[PDB]
């Protein structure tokens, strides 16, 4: 949800979706092997769109209608995720889900289970799917006062399943994961409201897995492979 993982090379992400790597290759130094992608830094990230070229957008959706950059700063913090159940209604997301859907690639993500004052970190991934796809939306915003054009995205969330419900026992949210067979369909401009909604559901718990990692992962450089090392036993 707010802590993602992208342990693969950028060009490998392009290959995984059968798309061109020209753009992602340019920014490989900042995109390659990011074992921990912190949403709160509003980072650049590989994004799959209907385009033949993998795109690079910033995490934290800034709606096209925002009038001031000062406001864009605050709104950005509230749009790192987008709830599936009201996505067709909210002003920040109602136009992008119909016109600007995208895939947010991932190699897994982090969540903490609470119990007492203890925060236990988990690494959650999809079985036998090195790189899986999370449903997302993006938007473009022109800063009136800066002239700067921004392209940003949000990850869509859904209700939990057996596994994610035990791990995320305080918010009960999990990203909307798309199966491989729904990837290109999700990106079809012809999808109707019902069809889009139908693709946003909790993933099959049996296809996922997770394990407890180390609390100190948060203190490591984003490209440190040991970020996913299991708890020191």
């Amino acid at each position: 949800c707010f802590h993602n993982s992208m342990s693969a090379k950028a060009i490998k992400v392009a290959a995984r979706y059968g798309r061109q790597s020209d753009v992602v290759e340019i920014y490989q130094s900042i995109l390659d092997e990011q074992y921990h992608v912190n949403a709160f830094t509003f980072p650049r990230y590989p994004i799959i769109t209907s385009s033949d070229e993998v795109q690079v957008f910033n995490w934290g959706l800034i709606p096209f209608w925002v009038r001031s950059e000062e406001d864009a700063t605050e709104i950005r913090k509230m749009t790192l995720n987008a709830r599936a159940d009201t996505i067709f209604e909210k002003p920040s997301f109602r136009e992008p889900i119909m016109k600007k859907r995208c895939i947010v690639p991932s190699t897994g993500y982090f969540e903490w289970r609470h119990e007492g004052a203890n925060k236990i970190p988990y690494y959650i991934y999809v079985k036998d799917e090195p790189i899986f796809s999370m449903a997302g939306i993006y938007d473009r915003w022109l800063d009136k006062d800066t002239g700067e054009e921004h392209e940003t995205f949000s990850i869509i969330t859904t209700d939990t399943n057996s596994l994610t419900d035990y791990i995320d026992n305080t918010k009960h949210r999990m990203p909307a994961i798309l199966t491989q067979e729904e990837e290109e369909k999700w990106l079809n401009p012809s999808l109707s409201k019902a069809e889009i909604a139908s693709l946003l559901k909790p993933f099959d718990t049996e296809k996922m897995d997770a394990y407890v990692i180390r609390n100190d992962f948060l203190k490591k450089s984003p490209n440190d492979p040991t970020i996913v090392q299991r708890a020191l036993e």
